């Protein structure tokens, strides 16, 4: 039947029926439950009635369905995919797709924003070098002097027989990270590959902890082209603690955009594997995660030294005390920066609202509560307390394969 | 690879195959479209002889004698008992087995590195609702040991073809009362509200603190619950405090030590022992976040917060945040003097993954629920947080049933 959807803090209830649209299927069945997993484990008509419906949406979404602007656009699609086995779409319907992908995505917390969206259309991109001129001014317009801006630049779509525009980076910012020979890592733990394949492709690499890493950018069927971020662009923030002042002489800084540069938007059938995309931070996202994380910078123990706290045994919560001054040193920076960003608690307060205008709207959200709830202080933010079902909706943000 | 789900640590980036949910053979709550695992309850001697079958042979296989004789006799012997007598029972070792299995099968409990240390006291012969009252002490002073905590389950007799249960009407065997309060707030355990109201129409005579034990409501097969008050020296408490916040101790926030669940069916063989309390020790977070900070629970945080002199007007003061986690201490600090078991939520999490390590060796797998074995806080902070997980339902079981009223 249709999912009962509860909170458990009001004791509320509604009934998720926007799932029953839900066309493509999540990891699970009925005898395993694989929810918690990161990444999935994995003719032409498919095509034509996977744009059919997008084109649906876009008419019903501006109130004219089944007009005949609708029903010729209808046939535009379907003369288009009957002689070439693919289609192309009109801006607007992108900007729609877009959105639509932004406002389906079951891992963001900031759907609130989902209609705020700048879309670049970089489509007539035919180089490696003006992808790099088209994100060179992605993040000028959505840095914006740190009034920082949602913006999506859309690359070309995919073509059969022919290479895909990709972004071999994560993200359009990242920070370098250099193996050590003992075993170390100096920057970012998560960057090492990507680090080593600018090496490899003649970047001349630092020696630092917060090295920003230059852009390979790569046109299809050949080879990537290296690009270095005129550092004007990459507005950077540095940490200090509003009462602790040994925290600034811990030498921590972050970038002040999130940029993701490596999913696939899917709109309609039509895939495009460059598509960057941008917004702003939640404090846990640098604090907990990217600063605390065993596997990234891992800063905790050094903090609770500073901290002068009990190391010596976790019932002393020593790691809970050093992540809250250092979520609160983030939360303290971006703000006296006047950069962007939005504390855990203010961001599921917002998508709590965020899912009421979208019960009220399509009858659900399709939500993935283990990423909606933050790394930390879960249960102390109400989305922890709130049921969700979890499906995917298409115009669609996906994982794709790193083209090397 | 593999035709089973593949499951990977993201801290340490290793990888697990769970070959052990081919033998679930019950299904759960998602769909290929769609995903329900966040929901806290989604809702003839034909069937019970394949389940019974079943459980004997993971029984024998235990006890590595899987297609001996004394393993077709007892096959045999469970199936005349259900072809004459409709229902069978379970001999002493199997019931054990199948207790520990239960446990041992539980995807919301992150304390299963334990699973295999548990005294598992037979109360099948108990009949009256004066008799599980005795059992239920009896329970409650082993487990206790004096702080020195001990995990134990007490089995009462099994639902019987045409025949009321045994039930413990109380959610839990120690329970703060709630008092619906005459402008609308609740005094006490908002949690508890409905049981203490049903203590009072069963004619208990109700104090008025925010920590009044509550009785008691034992039914019988067939029998009206009676009502039962716990000697206090039996159920063991701890004065919560905070190792130096000297005014914490001022706002009298005690909790009890023995987390004991009554409420649960548990099922084996196709057996349903609709009372079968079991008890263990409490992780700090239970306490400290959940109970204590809850919005819908005693909601301490503000007040810790006032009291702490933080910004409670200012969502990125985290004000909650400090006062969570200095709650979360007063818990810790406050059992370790008193010399009552407890674990925090970082030694908690870092057992479940050898568990996991252990399980993975043993089974193939471990049923797990993530949004559950993660902590309340500090969630990343954890190892838990980082390890994929695969959740289904294994029998043996500890099941939920309905409120008997
Ligand atoms: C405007 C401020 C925004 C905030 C505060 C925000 C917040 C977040 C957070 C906290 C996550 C979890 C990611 C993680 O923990 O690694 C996330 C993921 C995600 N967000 Fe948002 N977001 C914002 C804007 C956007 C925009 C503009 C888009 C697309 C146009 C978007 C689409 C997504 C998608 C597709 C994911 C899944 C990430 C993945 O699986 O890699 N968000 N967001
Ligand atoms: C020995 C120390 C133990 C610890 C630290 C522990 C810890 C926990 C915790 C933290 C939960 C989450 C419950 C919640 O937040 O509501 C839980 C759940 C659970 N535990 Fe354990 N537990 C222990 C012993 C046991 C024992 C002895 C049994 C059974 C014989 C058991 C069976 C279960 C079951 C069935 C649940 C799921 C609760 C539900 O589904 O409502 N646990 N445990
Ligand atoms: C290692 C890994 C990591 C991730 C991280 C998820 N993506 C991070 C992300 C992506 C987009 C964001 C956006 C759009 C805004 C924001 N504040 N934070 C964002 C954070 C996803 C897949 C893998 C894999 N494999
Ligand atoms: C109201 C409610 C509450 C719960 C709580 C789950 N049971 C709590 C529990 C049960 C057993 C425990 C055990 C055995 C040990 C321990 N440390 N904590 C334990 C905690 C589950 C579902 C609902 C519902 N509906
Ligand atoms: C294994 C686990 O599912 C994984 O680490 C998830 C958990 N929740 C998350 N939540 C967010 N927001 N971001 C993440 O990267 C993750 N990681
Ligand atoms: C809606 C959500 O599933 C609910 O609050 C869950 C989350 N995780 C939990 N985890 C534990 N251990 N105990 C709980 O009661 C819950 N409640
Ligand atoms: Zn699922």
């Amino acid at each position: 039947k249709f999912p009962r959807v509860k909170n458990w803090e009001l004791g509320s209830i509604t009934y998720d029926t926007l799932c029953a649209q839900s066309q493509q299927d999540g990891p699970c069945t009925p005898r395993r439950c694989l929810g918690s997993l990161v990444l999935p484990r994995k003719p032409a008509e498919q095509l034509l009635s996977q744009a059919r419906d997008f084109i649906n949406q876009y008419y019903s979404s501006i109130k004219r369905s089944g007009s005949q602007a609708h029903e010729e656009r209808l046939q535009e699609v379907e003369a288009e995919v009957a002689s070439t086995g693919t289609y192309h779409l009109r801006e607007s319907e992108l900007v729609f797709g877009a959105k639509q992908a932004w406002r389906n995505a079951p891992r963001c917390v900031g759907r609130i924003q989902w209609g705020k969206l700048q879309v670049f259309d970089a489509r007539d991109c035919s180089s490696a070098q003006e992808m790099f001129t088209y994100i060179c001014n992605h993040i000028k317009y959505a840095t914006n002097r740190g009034n920082l801006r949602s913006a999506i630049t859309v690359f070309p779509q995919r073509a059969p027989g022919r290479g895909d525009f990709r972004i071999w980076n994560s993200q359009l910012v990242r920070y370098a990270g250099y193996r050590q020979q003992d075993g170390s890592v100096r920057g970012d733990p998560a960057n090492v590959e990507i680090t080593e394949l600018c090496i490899q492709h003649g970047w001349t690499p630092g020696n630092g902890r917060f090295d920003v890493l230059p852009l390979l950018l790569q046109a299809p069927d050949e080879a990537p082209e290296l690009f270095v971020l005129p550092p004007e662009l990459v507005l950077e923030v540095p940490l200090e603690h509003p009462t602790l002042e040994w925290f600034a002489a811990l030498g921590l800084r972050w970038y002040a955009l999130p940029a993701v540069s490596n999913m696939l938007l899917e709109i309609g059938g039509l895939e495009f594997s460059a598509a960057p995309f941008s917004g702003w931070y939640m404090s846990t996202e640098i604090g907990t995660r990217n600063l605390c994380d065993p596997h990234r910078y891992n800063i905790l123990e050094d903090v609770a030294v500073c901290m002068d706290l009990d190391t010596r045994t976790t019932s002393s919560l020593w790691k809970d005390k050093a992540a809250v001054e250092i979520n609160l040193a983030v939360l303290h920076s971006f703000q006296l920066a006047k950069v962007t960003i939005v504390d855990h608690h203010a961001a599921t307060v917002s998508f709590m609202k965020h899912l009421d205008n979208e019960q009220k709207a399509r009858g659900g959200c399709p939500a993935d509560w283990a990423w909606i709830v933050p790394p930390i202080s879960g249960s102390l933010t109400p989305v922890f307390h709130q049921e969700m079902v979890n499906y995917i909706l298409s115009p669609a943000f996906r994982y794709q394969p790193d083209p090397w």
